[PDB]
């Protein structure tokens, strides 16, 4: 009856600002996992008033930029993002991503675009 099981075959799979996401459909209040792909990077800053956003990096390297301050990131390393932080990241990585609660895009401000020319990767 309940469906607990969700699988990338019938995710919903685009790309966001530089990423590739992977948003499984399972509906839950309390919190949101999605995969992250991400080959040079999230090339938009944005912050969100609601959600906190941490990431598990699964492999490669990057590095956030979180109110501005560079934060390096590799394998295995959680980064963890408190609400109402702006927010963009370079990089070469896998990633799990938990939005919690929920993600909802209205939550989510602008503040500016990335020049694909500011990442290293
Ligand atoms: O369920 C989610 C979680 C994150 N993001 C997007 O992922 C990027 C940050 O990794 C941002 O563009 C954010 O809006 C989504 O689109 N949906």
């Amino acid at each position: 009856m309940t469906k607990y099981k969700y699988t990338v075959e019938e995710s919903e799979r685009f790309n966001k600002h530089g990423i590739d996401l992977t948003v499984y459909g399972q509906v839950d209040p309390s919190a949101t996992v999605v995969r992250v792909s991400v080959e040079r990077g999230h090339f938009q800053e944005f912050f969100n008033v609601r959600s906190s956003y941490t990431f598990y990096v699964v492999s490669g390297q990057g590095v956030f930029y979180l109110n501005s301050e560079a934060v390096p990131a590799g394998a295995t390393d959680l980064i963890t993002v408190p609400p109402n932080t702006r927010i963009h990241y370079f990089g070469s990585m896998e990633m799990v991503l938990t939005v919690a609660p929920a993600f909802n895009e209205q939550d989510e401000r602008h503040v500016r675009f990335i020049s694909e020319s500011e990442s290293p990767y």
